[PDB]
């Protein structure tokens, strides 16, 4: 099976979190969800609390992982844009040339840590000026975004669109499908 | 400020809490995330640990609220129909004439607990055949359906057209437009 990192910070968005963490694990993609901050519960933007599988200190020792996913949210953002381990991670993962997913302000991290310079992204609306401080990425309004092991999206309501875009990068278009069914989307 | 009453259970579909959770604080309404079971965090579906607020039983005696929210999840709908906090909690709310709302195969737990019978209603397709046993209500397959205060919907992928329609009962249209259009919704 591939697995995937889900990197859970104070201030994440839990819509944004939850959605890609589902819909993978539906995808039979085995999720670690794991705290930046260590191994206990945290509480998300909208203070919904979440307990985190593993540490990411923990986390990190058992890779790599076939996907390291960046959920939203300003101040969840914010704390994965000032840790060393998440720079390590993502530095580490685009060598090996393993796929980065990062939704809503997510992809502002990417920048913080020099990550996929010279891509095309979104992100937030909100987030696009940060994102492009400096002009090294460029810029996509489309509600998810990939190109080659960057793949990007906007917002809590993109998060479907997100999740089984990762689904499909990692077990292909007829699972994602399959996922997608039971899910009654529009 | 309007309150509201999530009530989570083992298995509840985590989309499904989650979303209305987070889309419902954005609209200002106090929101109480209660454990079936107690304070104790809780195991959703696809395995995402949700930290409750209060236990059911504390929370209860906080009502009454203007709206009752029942997640899906097969498991987690099972639960709540199997529960007599729940019985007299939807009892209560439906002789005082306030808003209950349920996603999936929450609304199972309504005919349980024989709320709303004559209600216009949807459910997941699955749960279907499961809400339609005695014919006590009239089946729709409106993504969201609400017949008085009997709201109902489907599935993760309409958790946000869900919300919005609690959001609009109880603070209004312009409100749910102002919420809604930070979410990057299609």
């Amino acid at each position: 099976s591939k697995r995937a990192l889900v990197i859970l910070a104070k201030g994440a968005e839990e819509m944004n979190t939850v959605i890609p963490v589902d819909v993978m694990r539906r995808a039979g993609i085995k999720v670690t969800v794991a705290g930046l901050a260590g191994k206990d519960p945290v509480q998300c933007s909208r203070d919904v609390v979440i307990c985190p599988d593993a540490s990411l200190e923990d986390a990190k020792k058992e890779g790599p992982y076939d996907v390291v996913v960046l959920p939203g949210g300003n101040l969840g953002a914010q704390n994965l844009s000032e840790s060393a381990a998440v720079k390590e991670i993502l530095k580490e993962q685009e060598n090996r040339k393993g796929l980065i997913a990062a939704i809503c302000a997510g992809p502002t991290a990417l920048l913080a840590h020099e990550i996929g310079f010279g891509s095309k992204v979104t992100t937030h609306p909100l987030a696009k000026d940060k994102m492009m401080n400096g002009g090294h990425y460029t810029y996509s309004e489309n509600r998810v975004e990939k190109d080659g092991l960057i793949l990007t999206s906007r917002g809590p309501g993109t998060s479907f669109e997100f999740a089984l875009a990762i689904v499909e990068a990692l077990n292909g278009k007829e699972v994602a499908a399959q996922v997608k069914a039971p899910l009654v989307l529009k």
